[PDB]
């Protein structure tokens, strides 16, 4: 279990370790090491998703570890409340950034091991705190340089709690 302690409340997450083993290992390593502490949700698009795990207040992008294999061929779907890894164009480019689907986003789902089909790897889901996710998704946003949909007031992950068996 992972809990993001945000300045708007707790987001409580169950991870799908066996379905996305490299992804969950990467995520938990960042959690346990404090990487997500003092990071923001820097991209909030109502009716789509909320994204974080990369920037400190002031839009300061942190150094990450090397990227991970895309495990989206695990059959898990980007339904409302799931977490998936953000990434750039290359399939195996995810590092620390993740997003929470706020509606079902079928168009993000894996359809093939290809540039257009690889999709976005689901590795966890919110089990409590969707009210907090729903508060975040409705905040006022604007531009920061190249970035769009940046909350005008910082939505901050202050700390995390990891519990494992």
């Amino acid at each position: 279990m992972v809990t993001f302690h945000t300045n708007h409340g707790d987001i409580v997450i169950k991870t799908f370790d066996d379905k996305a083993p490299e992804t969950v290992k990467n995520f938990l390593d960042y959690c346990r090491e404090g990487f997500y502490n003092n990071t923001i949700f820097h991209r909030v698009i109502n009716g789509f998703m909320i994204q974080g795990g990369g920037f400190e207040p002031g839009m300061k992008q942190k150094a990450t570890k090397e990227p991970i294999k895309n495990e989206a061929n695990n059959g898990l779907k980007n339904t409302r409340g799931t977490l998936a890894m953000a990434r750039t164009q290359a399939p195996h480019s995810a590092t620390a950034q993740f997003f929470i689907n706020v509606v079902d986003n079928d168009f993000l789902n894996f359809s093939g091991e290809s540039l257009q089909g690889w999709g976005y790897c689901v590795f966890a889901e919110v089990v409590d705190g969707m009210d907090v996710v729903d508060k975040i998704k409705g905040v006022a946003t604007g531009r920061s340089g190249m970035h769009q949909d940046v909350p005008k007031e910082d939505v901050i992950i202050e700390s995390v709690t990891v519990s494992e068996h």
